[PDB]
């Protein structure tokens, strides 16, 4: 069976942000929350590390932790000033670092830890140590620009992470696929240009950043075809991520031949998120997993690392993290998803599938994708 | 400017289920939170209390009490067997009544009081103290079936609200718009072979009770055509729900004429609620109130009462109902929501748009009402 | 029966500072809470406000709010630049504004209506529009220097009210009772040269300022004898707190004569407070409010204004509070507090009730204080 | 460096009641919380285990589960009918077990594995596996009767285990220092004849059990003398601990000559508590541990167990913890308390300290350890 690293530091779980109700500032006409504060909480990620020790899971993986981030590794996207200026303000109390970016007290190191996870298990998987890795990264990182905090994400943590591999290591082709349910504008930004990075991001159509679509983004120059977004129509589940992963995720990666995937791991596609208006369950996150597994076989030795991003339900996070760690693994725990069978009975109707399903159609020729099955 | 009454009591803000993760019980798998609790909590509805507050609004309405219902108002539509068995569990500390309908220490009371806001709030419109009403009705009723709890509904408020109505006032016609992002099974089940009540659901295709859609089920023999079921898209928002407004909603009221308009306003067809998938914003909330108000002055004499549902939104709920309490009174507080213009550009593109809008139109020439 | 006016704005519960476990910032070795934030937190003021609708006391009451302090009224105590500097803070989104002052976004406009309720309370009692008040002054007051913000107090409430008041109606003698657990210091420091105004504290010796117990400070030049300070021994209740009163409280505004009498009335010293270690239950509040209406009944007309300040325990705060508020209107609820006789078992046993009393007989010796019987 | 075995078990942190408010049931006049629960929370033992995990401290512990207590080692305290009473409940959805003994879903599994890892930690020290052992047991143990829960408490964890230990190991002489706020009187009561069990109880006087002191209750037969009540003052803090352990539990251990020690370590003295009156900081606890650990290598070869029971501060209860397991491993993090300084600053003064020594010395007198 396959050894799963599981890079997970409980300091991650102290990042704690000023009063919020959800996503708002409190402040003005927003009161204070009586308990639950800004979306981006520690209980989601904390229940998922809970239901993995009582699954019997955490004893199966490698359980590791890694060092902070170093200047040097930040500093390969992000600038001193910003390095400065994010410090200075984590020293004060915390407040607002970006637009939909507020730290708290410490929440500096505790970034620095977070974009340090994810350095360690790249790190891991290209030295042999693990067949694959998953890093419980909280704060998040798939939104953050060099220079720019926003939604929740203050180190560009993916994008330190293969800085730092290809420092270390020397990777030449390293593919990321960004199945959180917001848009990876960190993570496209930074390789708009670039051949050597592949970023696929799977999005709600306008949710976050709002109103970008972005499926003619396709990179520039150097990078023209190395950038692919694929804007699903608000309300879909299961079907459309499936035909999304086959019709355009597969043959990208394919033509691709990355020497490493990179999963921006999200969970906030799953059907009961506030932040969100997909129709995803645990098993849906189990096949997506399943088929970026293979992949990483195919092409890649194995090399595959999940990176965990966003996901808002304290109720149904851990279900889904869970399934992804199990597929990783090769380990299924005693475990049973009790809103499963609830959210299939949910799903878009034949009408509403096929609509979404010609529309992937449409966007796999725009994008010039042939058709072609796995293989090697 | 119009009389609104609000019907308010502090005490139903007070009825609290045992530990849940969201919806899900607590046991086995599931984690006890280390906040939160159930969806249907107290918060909702006390945030947007609140807010009315703090906006100064609530000095502008009429505010009232009522006494709870009575065994003789909750019997014309629950059997004595029911409420003992409700009465008995809430009396052992709480528990479960139905599927997805879990109970608390004195629950039992606090639904009582629950159903009499909304009796009182349709005798208050029909008795002409008030132009139009809202009752904070929690917990809430439109799932509710003559002896089945169900999604967190335990007596089924507008339904013993309706009836106590015809007994004591006579009203022939009364329409039930139930815009809560849920079907409204309830109220479509005791009204489903009758012509005195037209109930209309919009609601999510298939989301709760799940898989159900039932744009066929238009009601049966003497009933026949006084059910419409509107099953949206997932992922709509605005426009769909304009569109359902204006070419099923506005046209059925048109025919039936209703002398009384009641809506089930649930706001969990928000943006940002956890219990379904549709897009709204306050200013949907607003348009789909002021729409039936006006449907409301020209049939009903301006009689509309407005019962507070689901939602499950701390954040955006409080913005959802102060947007319609603002349509009902006529006064607008200085009260923005900081959530409209990034919601505004989350909706639907212009092809899932015209997609949506077909299948409306479609529905339409279904129901007759081309 | 009694008119009892109840001042209060929900606003005054929007007031949240960042995130605190109790007392503590959150940061470096302290976890930040998953629900409960910091002890001065609004559902011990909102628990209050639902038991006493619930009841049916409120609907008994002369509900009434008020407008927020005027920069002329704050300026009386406070400097310009502490307003400045307060202001600019909240704008910013909060942070510490002292030494256990922490603050939130518009903490300041909050802070200023908290300030306008105390103002408009001793205003209408003084006015005869009520023949009592209470206010529910949320953030609280009563360590607030005039350039030092301290213990979650932002402005000096009822110092700012009394100016206010003397400025307005001139009253030439008023007593402040501070019964919050913790001292008075604001308050004292204030008037500590003045024989206009006759501070008294009881409090927890040593509790808060720490290790303050002050029984030799009894003011200076001409407020000598004008400042009262009782420092009890932790873990007293009932009877160390009836001693106080019958010993040396109400000797003092006998000799004193207030022309109104204003309560700082914090719930702290009950006995399941996690801010201090005194066993009170919700009849000793009820007595101690009977002592000073009689007093005020018998010196200043009857006008007594009782303005809320500490109090930490969500649920047994509302039973104490609900205690003084029927104390003032004459009104008993049908409410029964579920945990008196428990706290009437826990009290101290007799040697250490003598205890207390031999060291409260010597402090009313030494303050001079002649044991007089009420009369008037 | 000492060897120091830590029993967890995350499914620990799963047991939890229905609605309260600290200890109040929610019902009639007590408001369900908007987020707090009840006092016995996962979160004060969470916040122990999250500290240990960032100081680094868990690192240099001999992580250990165990497996749940089963029926013949709960048997040697608790009846067949108790054990199927408490199952049937927690079957059920839970409910409440006792007075002050609230139960929730599945809190009879949790129960057993609470009581499993307090026997697998004397066990563990015992058989040379470590020299000394902490066990966060939730929940808690210490008032439990054998037919009765109570304060909060379900199973008698320490006795299960001690019973346990004399049947697998054959140990003759076992002391029991409670320093939970509260009066250990499950412990009391179980062994108040028995001369095999020194149990000794440091609490609050009359505290919980409410009104009991207790000074003159030391055992009786063959048990007499081997039963110790010190009934502190409220208020007391460090000196009043400090004079406790070296007038009265020091000697008492010195001549009974334990060949094991077991601490029932609740943290609710600690000064920020809300279940009691006591003003300790977390250096008062690391002396204590360091007295009785002294104590146990004296005696016992080192032998010392400390099985977590009360403690209700989610924010200082984790740095009380912290200092007690340092002293055990003999490994010092890098943590600071936050407010030591603050609370040594509020200790009863000279006068107040007097009068507490003079009691504990008349005390100590009467019980012949001058
Ligand atoms: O901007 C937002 C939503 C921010 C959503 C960020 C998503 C973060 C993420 O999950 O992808 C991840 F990065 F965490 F992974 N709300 C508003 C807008 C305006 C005013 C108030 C609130
Ligand atoms: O129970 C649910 C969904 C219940 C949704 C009820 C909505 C109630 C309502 O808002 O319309 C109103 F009535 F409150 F208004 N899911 C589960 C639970 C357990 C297991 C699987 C799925
Ligand atoms: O200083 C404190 C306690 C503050 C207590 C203020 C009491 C406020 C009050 O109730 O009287 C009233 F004003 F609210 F009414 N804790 C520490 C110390 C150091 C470090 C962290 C925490
Ligand atoms: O129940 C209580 C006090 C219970 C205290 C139990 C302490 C348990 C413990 O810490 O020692 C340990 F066992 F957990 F360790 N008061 C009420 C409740 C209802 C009504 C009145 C008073
Ligand atoms: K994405
Ligand atoms: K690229
Ligand atoms: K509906
Ligand atoms: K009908
Ligand atoms: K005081
Ligand atoms: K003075
Ligand atoms: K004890
Ligand atoms: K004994
Ligand atoms: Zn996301
Ligand atoms: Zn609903
Ligand atoms: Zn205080
Ligand atoms: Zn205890």
């Amino acid at each position: 069976t396959r050894r799963t690293a599981f890079f997970f530091d409980e300091l991650c779980l102290w990042h704690a942000a000023g009063p919020h109700a959800l996503t708002l500032p409190v402040g003005g006409w927003v009161q204070p929350p009586a308990a639950a504060g800004h979306a981006e909480s520690p209980e989601t990620k904390r229940r998922l590390k809970s239901l993995l020790d009582v699954s019997g899971l955490t004893a199966r993986l490698q359980l590791r932790s890694a060092p902070p981030a170093s200047d040097e590794d930040l500093l390969r996207v992000h600038p001193a000033h910003y390095l400065e200026r994010f410090k200075a303000l984590s020293d004060a109390g915390g407040g607002s670092l970006g637009q939909d970016a507020p730290i708290g007290p410490g929440s500096y190191e505790i970034a620095r830890l977070s974009a340090g996870l994810a350095i360690a298990a790249l790190d891991a998987v290209l030295a042999g140590e693990a067949d694959n890795a998953y890093s419980l990264s909280r704060p998040p990182g798939h939104h953050c620009l060099p220079d720019q905090a926003m939604g929740f994400c203050f180190f560009a943590n993916i994008a330190v992470a293969i800085e730092a591999a290809k420092a270390r290591h020397g990777v030449e082709r390293v593919a990321v696929l960004d199945w959180d349910v917001h848009h990876g504008n960190g993570t496209q930004a930074i390789y708009y240009r670039r051949d050597d990075v592949l970023s696929i991001s799977l999005h709600q159509d306008g949710c976050f950043p709002p109103g970008y679509s972005g499926a003619e983004d396709i990179g520039e120059d150097r990078g023209r075809g190395f950038n692919l977004n694929v804007p699903l129509l608000p309300g879909g589940g299961h079907d459309a991520y499936m035909q999304a992963m086959q019709r355009i995720v597969l043959p990208a990666l394919e033509r691709f031949r990355p020497q490493l995937i990179v999963v921006a791991s999200g969970f906030d596609a799953n059907a009961v998120d506030p932040l969100a208006r997909m129709q995803l369950h645990s098993d849906s996150f189990r096949a997506m997993t399943a088929m970026v597994r293979d992949a990483a076989e195919r092409h890649a030795g194995g090399r595959l690392v999940v990176v965990h991003e966003g996901g808002y339900s304290e109720a149904y996070v851990p279900f889904c993290g869970l399934a992804v760690i199990e597929e990783l693994s090769g380990v299924r725990s005693a475990v049973r998803d009790p809103l499963r069978d609830f959210i299939e009975l949910q799903q878009p109707n034949a009408a509403f599938r096929d609509f979404q399903r010609q529309r992937l159609e449409e966007l796999a020729a725009q994008f010039g994708l042939c058709p072609a099955q796995p293989l090697q």
